[PDB]
């Protein structure tokens, strides 16, 4: 009933192998919602980079709304579907 996750992010070219080295692993229930799923690692984004967020902003990044903003969860062959590895972006595939 648990699956090991490892998320690519595709959010910001300016972050993402931040992202991709501190908060790319997470264990999932089977039957979690992908849209209750990307709000755990939405969680987990902003908790990796509001610490560094004075290095943000000279890079032109604005943490306000991330922590609200839509992440969207697909799996290799771009669906909305629980997989081992899986991309995060702001954007649907589509």
């Amino acid at each position: 009933m648990y699956k090991s996750v490892n998320i690519t992010f595709e959010l910001d070219e300016r972050i993402d192998k931040v992202l991709n080295e501190k908060c790319s692993a997470y264990t999932v229930e089977l039957g979690t919602e992908v849209n209750e799923f990307a709000c755990v690692v939405a969680d987990a984004v902003i908790k990796t980079l509001q610490p560094v967020s004075e290095l943000l902003t000279p890079l032109g990044i604005d943490l306000d709304e991330w922590s609200m903003a839509t992440y969207y969860l697909f799996d290799e062959s771009g669906e909305f579907k629980l997989a081992s590895h899986m991309y995060c972006s702001f954007y649907p595939p589509d």
